């Protein structure tokens, strides 16, 4: 599809009557260092990717009755859960987190987020992409459109997150290593993976019934929530609707993340541990993913001005969206 001007996919935003929706109110503004054990995170683990990452095709729970690799597969479920349980007794890995939630509102393709509930000193700026082609019968969306337009007089909020299946991840991987033990160096750190992906869904849940509240009598099965049945997304840093990451830097100023978590962004700003999510949170009920895609230098040049950035910088950390040479 034909790439369309910076001003023409503005034009072409996420229609919505702002005028007689009311965003739901965050109940609890602010920040708040969390923890959830093994024992907890086990119940909201989603195990097909872990058989992906030992190399077996088919979803939990029926790969386990497979004909070709239920066996091994059972096998592997079964050390799974037995490390799952020595990891518990012995608290040798432990998972943290912190949430947040901020007013905010929506300003063209970014996101102001707010000191306090009179909306004027910004505290951070979320930014955001917009998909840059011609789009038939839809919008060319920015996450930002999911959030009241600050022109709207609307209160929104925003929240983000970020979690770890523990920082012990390395010292127990480290240690299966030197023991030439390459079997559970991969559980552990597939295991640590489950864990800390475990903890993004739980945490969701906690920010959509409790923290902001919007929903405080969902009742979803576990894989109701693998389905995605709930309302709001949890978009990440990366991926496909906002995929640059050095916007893991605001996340981890919002949040004090190193400080109440022990998690680390390296140079690449890759997190630390190596089973760490990170992301936002979003209430609207038309929120959703999708890729942004190929972006024009109008665009690549619009956001290093946002940003405080070269164009030569935002050409290096956009690399993989750029739509011209
Ligand atoms: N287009 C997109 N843009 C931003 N984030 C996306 C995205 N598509 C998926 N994601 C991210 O990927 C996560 C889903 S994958 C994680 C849950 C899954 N049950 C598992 O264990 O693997 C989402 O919650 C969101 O954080």
């Amino acid at each position: 599809t034909p790439p369309v001007t910076l001003e023409a996919a503005r034009d072409n935003d996420f229609a919505f009557d702002w005028q007689a929706y009311t965003p739901p109110v965050a109940h609890r503004l602010g920040v708040q260092e969390v923890e959830a054990s093994i024992e907890t995170l086990r119940n909201y683990i989603d195990w097909t990717p872990f058989f992906m990452t030992w190399s077996l095709a088919g979803k939990y729970p029926r790969i386990l009755e497979d004909e070709v690799v239920g066996v091994e597969a059972q096998r592997l479920f079964k050390d799974a859960n037995d490390m799952l349980d020595k990891l518990s007794a012995e608290k040798t890995l432990n998972p943290r987190g912190v949430v947040g939630l901020f007013p905010a509102n929506r300003v063209g393709d970014d996101i102001e987020i707010y000191r306090d509930e009179t909306r004027t000193h910004v505290i951070n700026v979320s930014h955001h992409l917009r998909q840059q082609t011609e789009k038939t019968g839809f919008a060319n969306y920015c996450l930002a459109d999911f959030v009241a337009p600050k022109l709207s007089g609307k209160a929104d909020y925003i929240g983000a997150f970020a979690v770890t299946g523990g920082l012990e991840e390395d010292a127990l991987a480290d240690a299966f290593e030197a023991q030439h033990d390459d079997y559970n160096k991969i559980m552990v750190k597939a295991l640590a993976d489950r864990l800390a992906e475990a903890f993004a869904e739980y945490l969701h849940e906690r920010v959509r019934k409790v923290y902001w509240g919007y929903a405080p009598n969902e009742n979803l099965s576990n894989e109701e929530l693998i389905r995605e049945n709930y309302q709001g997304i949890r978009p990440a840093p990366g991926y496909p609707a906002c995929p640059e990451h050095t916007e893991k830097a605001t996340i981890w100023e919002l949040l004090e993340v190193e400080k109440h978590t022990g998690m680390k962004l390296t140079e690449s700003f890759a997190m630390w541990p190596g089973a760490s999510v990170s992301g936002w949170y979003f209430s609207h009920p038309d929120s959703k993913y999708y890729a942004v895609a190929q972006i024009q230098r109008d665009q690549v040049e619009d956001y290093a001005r946002r940003k405080g950035m070269s164009v030569t910088e935002v050409e290096r950390w956009l690399a993989p969206n750029l739509g011209y040479d």
